[PDB]
């Protein structure tokens, strides 16, 4: 029942009780109003009470009509008196291990199951119930002001139908999708995902190199772990550095610092093992592997 | 039904079944038949890696951990997922390879600093594998051994210049 | 618990308390009745109270037996104190977009599934749980008083069965049905339906006419949307108009008003592009397209 | 919370309040007990109240510890305060029409669905939730002291598994089963059903006689209806009748009464169209068809 | 609403009421506090009440602001006031008849389904919802303290996975497992199970031995039922017995006691029908069949 209607009903009871007590028992309007509240709240001090048979009958009627009405009114009154985030669409094992790396940031999880609510709240992420393919249930998860959206749904048709729903809300957020089949890598880039991570093509191409020597699958599963002794970090070249225009052979990063320069990224292209005559600029993101004792040595060497 | 598929005469068994409990049970069935064959498993959950490796699998590739680590690292910049998914594809410009150190090579006892493999050849030495361990970014005082495996990234004509530089 | 049983239980408590207080404490029947209400409502003025050990014990028994009973009774009492309609048989994707245009009126959605109770109540419709093929469940949904009944069920066998069930309840109501196959258009219409709307024959012909140029499909889906500029409206010719007896060539409605006379309908037929010799009569309905400023210029044109 | 634990908790509050008021305020044990009930029920007559600071503090503690406890206790108490039969195992359309002719008797219905509870209580039969194939859930429906048990389950395997569960409880009740296939008529008689009613063999043998003339299927569906003019009733021959030893030709029932003697049943065998030299006895049940004006004429002719 | 916030809200009401009554009506701080509790709890003794118009208005405000707040507070308070064990992994038909002989002890049934919560709680066991293959859900069920763990899961692949998960939590606990296929008896036993019980190999051999005469299957299913006359019991040989060093031929246990010595077991092996030269030692366990009057005649026989 709308709160305002309950308000009118309790006011009507108050008028009924106050006028009745005033006319039947002859007490002042103020005393009668006070008696009405004391009675319908069931306080019943007994400083005022009916002394006539008509007043007794009237009081029983007020008790029956008023106590329930007042109770509902007080409970309704109770109610009125009393960088950015990342959004994860869907819940699977690939997003469970993504949630371990994101304990410092605040994470919303948009999934349509109800049984998964105990797994999300244990990991430290707010759960938003809803269907991620719907634009109305994507706006509940604050897709519009997010840092990145991570889409991992059950199939590749729903992952595409969710990427196109996010691009309808805003065309500036970063979508990171996951492909289940190899053939749908190019459909998930046309829909609008910025980075497509196909895990069964990485896994299937590590189970074919591990037949003779398993060193390719031992390197990949180790440099991604933050508990390892070496880490793969991206070091950006700041504006006004000492290396703008300097080639890779003239820089000699591995001799002076101790990191291994396995690639240089400019914009959204990556050149693994860049050639000797590659000229640096300001804005190129250096992808390297080194100890943490060597990483701040690299930032102090390229600093302004 | 394993001995139908010639597990005794095989050189590698690749176990990838519908759940993680069936992958341990199939690994336990292979080790009863041939105790020295090379099993390459696939873990679904992260906590089952030490059980698949205790039950007998030599190499355990867990795809939902490599994908979970590459998702959370691609929020700011995705150059670490563009590195992993490009050195593995055999249609790419540069290949990640393994070369073995032959017996009687030119680099017996030679350290990695005075070898200067990136300057001489052009290949990127990201690790030297000895036996059943891999040392990513080995230090400057690391001395070689005849029988090592050098893991590297380089252009396909820079790899033939690496094998002729480590030749006997 | 049925409300009437709760009524009897509270009356029994009232008799018990009143008789007990009267006999044990010696107060009048009226005072005893009043005391019983004051006590079981938990008001407790204290103008009357037991003064004997037996009365004290009795009062504790009345408190235990009566307070809960009275509480349940007042809450049950609360519930009873606190053009025509349209009936929609079946819930689907055709009757969902029909319900958005029928806002403001009373709509009763008769559906077999209980899962659909949340979507019906969200869109502003009263849900009536039942099977729409049962004659005893159509009468529950108040079909006989309605102004139109909209039938859209799972198959065309259940749509004829729901149409035949309405034709014996009320043989005058307006039934709108939805055909799924083209063979059943003349079968649903003979069994009683006043308007048969087949969505797969409209969309089957709009897909074979959009191959060359899709202007046939843009005209149909824009004159029905009630958020565009032009609106396909229909105005009736009243008795004693200025056009009761003129031909279409001499009336010349498009120049003097600005609407487009796509068709006129007399009775239960429609004449699209009426010829110049067509004499306008009284009671005719002019189907037209125009801006809503041009519709008011046509409505005053056809007046007395 | 188990009801008995709530009982202990409220008793503990009562002891606490009574002892406290007695010792702190010096009232008798009886007055103190009464005051405790009046207070924790929130009645608060004020005939007794604390007059010392310690008593005031104590009373606030009793209010906080006792009012909620008493409220939960009264609501739990609410719950506890607030020939023979026939039992029907399973709910289908054949038992729905059986329930229409059993409105004078009391009927239990043992079905495992919960959605069917609204259909059973409308028809005037008590619903017992449970699986009818279990002996523990058959004893809840009072199979042991029933007049007849009527088994109509989804298949013929469960109908057999339910007949053998009833015969484990008692081997004297009358089981009336229904066969779904013709081949399982002899299995349902070996399990223990006294009468097997196979409806699809009656229906399949009436749809093959109704091709030429539909008079066989018009006779069967009419004499079973109690709204018909003629009815098929079984008239037993009492002990000490005027017809013992009399043949059918010497009796001439159709000449003197007007009923049609279509069979005579002795025990559990029926002889349709009995021969001329069939000698009557006492105990033979006469199966006849006649008007109700002719039936009491037949009982007055065979009477003692 | 968090319980602590409700606490603050009710404290604020208490301060408001107490200060108001003290200043407006002039009663002491203690009386004012008491009056506030009596009023917001709706007790209303009436020993204290406002006697001024301002006090009456104030009291109505306290009634409206305080009664609901106090009610919510007491209900929240309600919530805060109100050998070793055996773990059973999985719920099936083997662990249901195991649970009936484990009455009296603590049993924790770790099961994935939530449907089985009613059957576990009915039979006298604590239900622990979890997946029994997860090491984090075995430790939740308190496996490390237990005296035995009984594993009976859906397949033999999940039974080895649950056995391997216990062997790293506790490498000393007693695991009893159930094999489904005959090939996995030596596979479950090597992975850690202390006793492998295969029900389809016992029942496979009792069905091929009941063709000629079924006395082999009547011996097995009668010496295990704990309601028959004879009971297969096992008694241990204590230190300093009268038989520590005698052969079986000279001990002659069957004549002097009345039990049948079907086998004796030393350590982790069993010798069925031990020969006459078998020298009894200390610590041996004598597996025997006999009436419970004969078992006490054997237990005193093997004493000091």
């Amino acid at each position: 029942v709308p709160a305002t209607r309950i308000l009118l009903l309790v006011l009507a009871v108050i008028i009924y009780g106050t006028a009745g007590f005033h006319f039947i028992e002859g007490e002042s309007w103020t005393v009668s109003l006070y008696w009405t509240f004391v009675t319908i709240a069931t306080v019943g001090y007994g400083d005022y009470s009916p002394s006539t048979p008509l007043g007794m009958y009237f009081t029983v009627t007020l008790i029956v009509l008023g106590i329930g009405t007042f109770a509902v009114a007080v409970e309704r009154l109770l109610e009125f008196l009393i960088s950015r985030h990342v959004v994860i669409c869907g819940w699977s094992e690939s997003t469970l291990e993504c949630l371990r790396e994101l304990r410092g940031s605040e994470v919303f999880v948009l999934a349509e199951d109800e049984n998964v609510r105990k797994k999300v709240l244990r990991s430290g992420a707010n759960f938003v119930h809803g269907d991620p393919t719907r634009v109305s249930d994507l706006e509940k998860a604050n897709v519009r002001g997010a840092r990145a959206v991570i889409v991992d749904l059950e199939s590749d048709s729903e992952t595409i139908h969710c990427i196109l729903g996010i691009r309808k809300i805003d065309e500036s957020v970063r979508i990171i999708a996951e492909a289940e089949r190899y053939e749908n890598i190019e459909q998930l880039r046309m829909a609008g995902a910025d980075q497509v991570i196909s895990p069964f093509v990485i896994s299937g191409r590590l189970m074919s190199r591990s037949i003779d020597d398993g060193y390719e699958a031992m390197f990949v599963q180790d440099v991604l772990a933050e508990e390892s002794t070496r880490r793969m970090v991206e070091v950006p070249i700041p504006e006004g550095s000492k290396l703008e225009g300097v080639s890779v052979l003239d820089a000699d990063i591995h001799d002076v610092t101790g990191v291994i320069i396995i690639g240089v990224g400019r914009g959204d292209e990556l050149i693994i093992d860049p050639p000797r005559d590659y000229s640096f600029r300001a804005g190129d993101i250096i992808l390297g592997i080194g100890k943490p004792e060597e990483i701040e040595r690299l930032k102090n060497y390229i600093s302004a």
